[PDB]
């Protein structure tokens, strides 16, 4: 009732400022926000009991400034690991951990709304935004957002999912036309966010900045209304990526009711301001009030709830400590080990001779809006001195040396915040022998940094290894193979690199990501076998760029993109390399351990209404660890072409002693077996297969079962 009776009071012009962004606060003429750093706020109507509302960024954890002006207290938040690591844990309840987690610090700083989780699928490795991103996925991708978004809301605060949709790259996202057919949107792009939605309800969603099919998401009334509200029920409100779109008006037509962050003259020149344009479009008819109503409608219903509606005396002073256990726990759980051909866990005491800048300048998360600025952010070398292990010493000290003269220097010093990338073959020929006889075990660090506004590149020093780097592997390899000893690398990076060239020159390989401010300690744990790997592939490495099916990215003409086509369709991620028999690197799913793992007691029924898949997985090993299972269903060829198999359902483990077994038990709704066929989704009547895997191509256990009459529904 309190929603309809703040609308019966407001006027007209406070609607609409209701409906504008305040401007960008603290930039260009702009006050800063009562949560300094916050990304945006809502205008206040004291008249009617209406507070300011307050969102920020981000995936990584919330984004606010650490310090303020005539104040002594201080703001730091916790940087957690980037989202495509979250999504190799493959584990929802820590997923929703993670989320409670964020949410109290959003809470406590007095923020309402979290603009995260970004959710956009894995298309092309190239994107420069992938780290913050889930998967290739949408049903990994769904679920990991959907127990994100239960985690945050259960503190009071909203979550908001985003970008709706296809912000598959960044190269003129604010700009391009982005081609995708329905059946691609339905079964791929929308397909993640409609899981959000219904299992989650998040408190809102933010519009991508890219057109879809002609029109700007922001301005879409397909997408924000035919899909969003009357097909999926979504009960929140839409508010647009900051400075989205080219027209105010038709952004609240299409169901996009908050725009953000408002005062977009002062970024673009010849945008109007907003609540003006909005005004003059109300005086001459242009926008109905009832239009405007809803859009107000859908915001209140929402926020009402919010924190701030209810003057909340938030604290400032968040569980940090607490909350810093929960980013270690993530990032034990989302490093994937890709390769361990008797190297992993290192042996007590092993000398250590640690290779690469990374180790110093490791790489805790991405650039842009989900950055974050904790208190601290662990090195690997810090981690490893902290935990003790036993590493050259001497080492050490060169690196820390060569990165400060290299760093003070014209070529290599941080310019505007970009640092150029430093040459990794520093060491003689000579100097490397000499490392390999004084130590036991090497350990390269490889890192690779990314962020919003840039796609990376396919070439050396980005998506492949620089020379140098070639060289470093190639020499470290051959010293350390040459006394005997084994070779371990380390990737601190944010996307899929290549890594056919170099993996079989060494013998482990872990894949730690960027693990935000606890990442030299989930390392050094990983290493000493304190943690046992459990973390598996949320996208596709290909052996090679050139084998990637997006091939149209970042559109055409390739410089200065108007457009970018979809021709890979639905066949896209996995679905391409299964499908069309192209080989990856390593697979979606694929994951090792530091113990083994039996899959038996496949238990296969489907009542005609949902598809029942048990069975049990035994550690057989002899070290404790956490094992993630991917049930895979092939549906038969029948009618409509459909890619070779697809991800319906996926559990993890608790931590399985030597010989503890668990019984697994997953459930899909028939519904979940539907391809689009550009109209309908239909499920095909037919034999089904189920594959229970360790990875996209690791099927441990294979059954089938019958649909008898198809399921069809409109959507
Ligand atoms: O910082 C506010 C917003 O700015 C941009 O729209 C980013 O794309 C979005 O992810 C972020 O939340
Ligand atoms: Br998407
Ligand atoms: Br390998
Ligand atoms: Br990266
Ligand atoms: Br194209």
């Amino acid at each position: 009732e309190k929603v309809n009776e703040i609308l019966s009071q407001l006027t007209l012009e406070e609607k609409v400022k209701l409906v504008v962004g305040v401007g960008l606060p603290g930039l260009f003429g702009n006050p800063h926000s009562r949560v300094a750093g916050a990304a945006g706020e809502t205008h206040p109507v004291p008249r009617v009991g209406l507070p300011a509302f307050v969102l920020a960024d981000g995936p990584a954890g919330l984004r606010i400034n650490p310090t303020r002006e005539n104040d002594e207290n201080t703001y730091y938040t916790t940087a957690f690991p980037v989202e495509i690591m979250l999504a190799s844990t493959w584990n929802r309840e820590l997923l929703e951990e993670v989320g409670k987690a964020m949410g109290e610090e959003v809470r406590e700083y007095g923020v309402d709304v979290l603009l995260a989780p970004a959710m956009n699928i894995h298309r092309n490795p190239l994107c420069g935004r992938n780290f913050e991103y889930y998967s290739e996925d949408p049903v990994l991708s769904g679920e990991m957002a959907s127990s994100f978004v239960k985690g945050v809301q259960s503190q009071g605060v909203g979550a908001c999912i985003k970008h709706f949709v296809a912000n598959n790259q960044e190269t003129n996202r604010m700009v391009v036309d982005t081609i995708v057919s329905e059946r691609a949107l339905r079964e791929i792009y929308l397909r993640g966010f409609e899981i959000a939605v219904k299992k989650s309800k998040p408190w809102s969603v933010m519009s991508a900045y890219n057109k879809l099919n002609g029109k700007y998401c922001s301005q879409n009334e397909w997408l924000l209304k035919k899909v969003l509200r009357e097909e999926w029920g979504f009960e929140g409100f839409v508010m647009s990526a900051w400075y989205a779109g080219d027209n105010p008006v038709e952004q609240l037509k299409a169901g996009n009711d908050l725009i953000m962050p408002g005062k977009a003259y002062q970024v673009n020149t010849e945008r109007r301001d907003e609540i003006e344009e909005i005004m003059e479009a109300l005086k001459e008819g242009k926008l109905s009030e009832e239009v405007l109503d809803e859009c107000v409608r859908n915001i209140l219903k929402v926020l009402v709830n919010a924190p701030s509606f209810k003057n909340y005396r938030y604290s400032n002073k968040p569980d940090l400590e607490k909350h810093a256990k929960v980013a270690y726990e993530a990032g034990a759980e989302g490093v994937v080990l890709l390769r361990n051909e008797e190297a992993l866990p290192l042996s007590e005491n092993s000398k250590i001779a640690l290779f690469g800048t990374g180790q110093i300048e490791t790489i805790k998360g991405g650039t842009g809006s989900g950055d974050t600025h904790p208190r601290y952010a662990i090195s690997i070398l810090e981690g490893i001195k902290e935990r003790g292990l036993n590493f050259d010493e001497e080492l050490a000290k060169t690196y820390e040396d060569y990165i400060k003269k290299m760093r003070e220097t014209e070529e290599y010093k941080p310019r505007r915040i970009i640092k150029p990338k430093l040459p990794e073959n520093f060491l003689s020929e000579k100097e490397i022998h000499k490392l390999a006889k004084k130590n036991d075990v090497a350990v390269i660090v490889i890192s690779r940094i990314s962020g919003e506004g840039y796609d990376r590149k396919p070439v050396k020093g980005d998506f492949y290894l620089s020379d140098d780097e070639t060289d470093l592997i190639k020499t470290v390899s051959r010293e350390f193979h040459e006394q005997g000893k084994k070779v371990i690398v380390l990737l601190n990076i944010g996307s899929p690199v290549e890594v056919v060239s170099w993996r079989d020159l060494v013998d482990g390989i872990l894949l730690v990501w960027q693990a935000g401010q606890e990442t030299g300690r989930i390392v050094a744990d990983v290493l000493t076998g304190r943690i046992n790997p459990s973390g598996k592939l949320p996208t596709t490495f290909p052996r090679d760029y050139s084998d990637v099916p997006s091939w149209t990215f970042p559109g055409e003409p390739k410089d200065n993109p108007q457009k970018v086509v979809y021709e890979e369709d639905i066949y896209v991620g996995y679905r391409y390399y299964d499908t069309f028999g192209v080989e990856p690197a390593y697979e979606f799913g694929y994951g090792l351990s530091y113990t083994t793992f039996e899959y038996s007691d496949l238990n296969v029924s489907f009542d005609g209404e949902t598809l029942r898949v048990q069975y049990r997985i035994e550690n057989t090993g002899g070290r404790a660890g956490k094992e993630v299972s991917q049930v895979y269903i092939k549906a038969p060829k029948g009618k409509i072409d459909k890619p070779f198999q697809e991800l319906k359902a996926f559990h993890k483990t608790r931590l399985l002693n030597p010989g503890e077994s668990e019984e697994v038990v997953l459930e899909i709704p028939v519904r979940d077996l539907a391809s689009f066929n550009g109209e309908e989704w239909v499920v095909e009547a037919g034999e089904y297969e189920v594959r229970v895997g360790a990875s996209s191509r690791n099927i441990k256990l294979k059954g089938t079962f019958s649909v008898g009459e198809e399921r069809r529904f409109k959507p």
